[PDB]
């Protein structure tokens, strides 16, 4: 079992400084030793340096850094594609969530029937025509879903992307801050999600059971787990740019990761939005990074029973 | 849909200074904007000034401020009755829980077939003959329930009350600190409650389903939600006078409020016992007020899925 | 109902200073008054003074303080045995968990059909041949189970010990940090456990139901509850030597204790591993002790509904 680790210090999908230091923070929290201990053979690609784009002006006076985000993702997709082609399960450390455009695109090149489990407080499914922030980290799913493409304009730097997956191939877990146009999109395209309210009702065991029935109930598929640290309650993961009260507990997050491992199908994992500079103390930053490491290790087989 | 907001700075139902500043704290936490955003047409009645009573001596060398609490409640009931009669769902900000004598009396004055959901760590059902504290905020339910009246003596300032509400028409959620005579009362009059232990067993979904089956399972009735902030765990709502460990989680509180909204029958709401002065820090005070706003907004339709 | 309280300031089953002050901390937190209030008739044995053993050198160059732990446990066993035969339910305050060798041995002397509910983040079932720490507090169960005796070497000071429990007569609740050879032992000997993951799946109600079906489903038996404070999440019980993230909530711990009380069969209880010196503040120490008192009081009938 081989795992590739790619640092992707994306910050230009959003406006808050510091998220580019997430990969270093997660490595410093002992990621590689934890993975080695489980028996993973590792290839560390280090932290990538992405090519900047000069004069990357706003698109439509709103969308920030489109060419930079587009090119960084094109470059990242090439690395992810190569790693998956070489037989590695691919762990990408962020960095802001716009990097999922690149990781999912790269992953889908060799694994076109992948499915996506998107664990997040947010749906990240605004389009360039619905976003009220202009921040691409709150739009990445819109660029990836085939059914949405007539509603998504062509951004500069984005021409290389071709939507990778169907709306029936993504399931959200943890949602508790969704913009009204995103709610419209989720309902209109029948995209399945388990919000925090659904977890309150069903419990995390049934949520995972139903997630897998929707995605792999009738056929095996490589799983892409895109995990935004802000899915966790801010008491547990304070070092992040968009915290929302009332999130996953520690135990719920471990359970999600355990079930992902138990499928035997995990093929790529993103761990995004750790921003150590937003912690009010070193302890806050380190606990957030420690939590990120626990998620990744659990996703690759660390158990709570020995 | 129209909502009236009434500030009721009651503090004489108990002995701790500061709870009279609860209404201002909740307002400063953004209550009105949150309600407007949901589509509520608002009538703000401001913070009421209640008429004092001279020489309001203890009743029976025990019960504190009886005439002051009686008259403040009589005055409050007049405002609540007018608001409800004019078509508003009536939100009353406390202030200590003795104010529910006035809000429920005033609500019932217009809506005699109302039912009550009482969310609290405490049953608040001592009578003047069973209370060990003498504090009227731990007695309001005894003045309101028809079946209990042959056991409730007449307090000065209390003669105006017309307690018609049946013991079958109140359900408690959250109970974890109940005095022995209150336990006797709950059992003897077959009053239904879901204690924290019941929530541990059933889960909040089934608790809400069972609550509504009891109250509105046979017929539609206006709902009065009387919500003591101390229902929440003290880690979440520290700025309150009688905290008890082991309370509702944030998610459970939001779920209760969401289910109240989903009935379409919410007619009045009390949010009581926020005391900003009992916070150890500005942060503790503000988080308690923010939580109060979240409960109110969720009760009028704020969702966690957009 | 009569309850003996025994202080057992064991520290030599592990290496961290301070756990010998656990019994005093629990008493200072109001244990005796809480038990009296429930109607318990009390015999306080005080804190026992155990006979030291000079030159208690490492066994096999690894196992720490074997003669001291063995002798202290032999002495403790005599006290517990006498107390149980005099008709007391026996509460032993720790002290490190190696004391359970003594309490369970003493208990079983007059109650051979006892069963054991072991509430803990850890399985405490290493043998002298599997331990990697050498600390006897992580081994007590191996000395007590009949089925394991061909794999447990004779330690100096341990000759008085006869295993008196079958592997089918112990159930674990709370497990989340289990060493690989302990996992092998649990599986190989079909020892039943409900890990944190099992609690996440089933809920604490179902966990207790299944626990009692396994132990007393066919006949009434005296129950020995051995409760390591580290079963609780470290946010709730920080003052302990081996904290592990993702533990029982306050409510889950109360529910466990309530269900133990509800059986009517509680015969002895250990409350171990409170180490006030490991608190980083007096508040942390006090909350851990207060929690210990809550567990013991709930196990003897304190309710959350009055
Ligand atoms: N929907 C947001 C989401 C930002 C978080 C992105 B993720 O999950 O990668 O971290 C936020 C929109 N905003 C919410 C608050 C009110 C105004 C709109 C957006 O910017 O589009
Ligand atoms: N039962 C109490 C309740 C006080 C809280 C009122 B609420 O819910 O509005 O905030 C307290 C009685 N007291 C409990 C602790 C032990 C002594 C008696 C009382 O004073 O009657
Ligand atoms: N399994 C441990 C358990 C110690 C806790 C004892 B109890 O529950 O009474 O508090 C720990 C072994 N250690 C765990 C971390 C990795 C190395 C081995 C041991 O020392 O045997
Ligand atoms: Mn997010
Ligand atoms: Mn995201
Ligand atoms: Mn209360
Ligand atoms: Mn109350
Ligand atoms: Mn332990
Ligand atoms: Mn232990």
């Amino acid at each position: 079992h081989s795992v590739a680790v790619i640092g992707a210090p994306f910050s230009q999908g959003q406006k808050r400084k510091g998220v580019e230091h997430g990969p270093a923070a997660i490595r410093e929290a002992g990621l590689m030793k934890r993975l080695s201990s489980l028996g993973c053979h590792l290839k560390d690609f280090g932290d990538l340096s992405f090519t900047p784009v000069p004069k990357d002006d706003l698109y439509n006076n709103l969308i920030v850094n489109p060419r930079s985000v587009g090119l960084a993702n094109q470059e990242l997709a090439e690395v992810v594609s190569r790693a998956v082609s070489d037989g590695y399960s691919c762990v990408t450390l962020g960095g802001d969530h716009s990097l999922a455009i690149g990781t999912i695109s790269g992953h889908a090149r060799h694994c076109p029937d992948l499915c996506v489990v998107w664990v997040d407080a947010h749906a990240d499914i605004n389009t360039p025509l619905t976003t009220s922030s202009g921040n691409l980290h709150g739009q990445p799913v819109s660029f990836l879903l085939r059914e949405l493409q007539d509603k998504v304009p062509q951004l500069p730097g984005f021409s290389w992307i071709k939507p990778c997956i169907s709306s029936a191939s993504i399931v959200y877990i943890g949602l508790r801050d969704v913009d009204p146009p995103e709610h419209f999109i989720l309902k209109n395209y029948d995209i399945q999600y388990f919000s925090m309210r659904d977890i309150d009702r069903l419990g995390i065991q049934k949520v995972m059971e139903r997630t897998f029935d929707l995605l792999i109930g009738k056929r095996q598929r490589p799983i892409h787990l895109s995990f935004d640290i802000d899915a966790f309650d801010p008491t547990l993961a304070p070092a992040t740019g968009t915290p929302v009260v009332g999130g996953l507990t520690y135990r719920e997050g471990m359970y999600i990761a355990e079930e992902i491992h138990n499928t035997g199908l995990l093929s790529a994992l993103d761990l995004v939005e750790v921003n150590p500079q937003l912690a009010t103390s070193e302890e806050e930053a380190k606990t957030t990074a420690n939590l990120a490491v626990d998620v990744i290790a659990s996703s690759f087989g660390q158990t709570r029973e020995g």
